[PDB]
């Protein structure tokens, strides 16, 4: 699925990320634009072999399990085809458990590169929410 902006942030609202870890709803919505285009189905390979999967590219090193990552980590506990279903609830989840674990929203380089320090509030504005 490709979100359009104001579904994706009225999606991600209704699953509790705005103000969550302090970081307001256009954080989460431009890093999702940065990282997979809205597009639920991305997927990019990292030179270390490891795969960044769905709306937010959550990388299989740590927090999913693609069967392909040799002696990485499952933190998320969930197979990574998860993160590509239409429904958000998978990748929202596991989101959140990877900005609480001590740095932020920098585990996220489009967001630290695109979003951290801009007007992220823009990503929201004209949505119904």
């Amino acid at each position: 699925k490709v979100f359009g902006r104001c579904e994706l942030a009225a999606a991600m609202k209704r699953h509790g990320l705005d103000n969550y870890r302090g970081y307001s709803l256009g954080n989460w919505v431009c890093a999702a634009k940065f990282e997979s285009n809205f597009n639920t189905q991305a997927t990019n390979r990292n030179t270390d072999g490891s795969t960044d999967y769905g709306i937010l590219q959550i990388n299989s090193r740590w927090w999913c399990n693609d069967g392909r990552t040799p002696g990485s980590r499952n933190l998320c506990n969930i197979p990574c085809s998860a993160l590509l279903s239409s429904d958000i609830t998978a990748s929202v989840n596991c989101a959140k458990k990877i900005v609480s674990d001590g740095n932020g929203m920098n585990a996220w380089v489009a967001w630290r590169n695109r979003c951290k320090g801009t007007d992220v509030q823009a990503w929201i504005r004209g949505c119904r929410l």
